[PDB]
């Protein structure tokens, strides 16, 4: 939490390089998860913002697709409908 913290701050000031940067040291760090949710969401959804900056489209996929997570996140279909139909959108 304490290193996902500032990556926000590094977005807000616009400097992307550097949160880029920062971005690789909790990626390695996986299979950690098995009582979060909270975290795994907002540290895909800060990518989901960077992404889709410049050109990407296939790591903003990746992303959405990655938010099949513990299904606490698809047993409120009212949300989980625009999860799944965003995936297929940038495809």
């Amino acid at each position: 939490e304490f290193i996902l913290e500032q990556m926000r701050l590094c977005l807000a000031v616009k400097d992307y390089i550097r949160t880029q940067i920062i971005s690789k040291k909790i990626n390695t760090k996986f299979f950690q998860e098995e009582n979060t949710e909270k975290l795994k969401l907002k540290y895909y959804n800060l990518m989901i913002q960077l992404d889709q900056h410049e050109g990407s489209y296939l790591s903003i996929c990746k992303h959405y697709r990655a938010i099949y997570d513990t299904p606490c996140i698809q047993a409120e279909s009212e949300k989980w409908q625009q999860a799944l139909k965003s995936v297929v959108l940038y495809v």
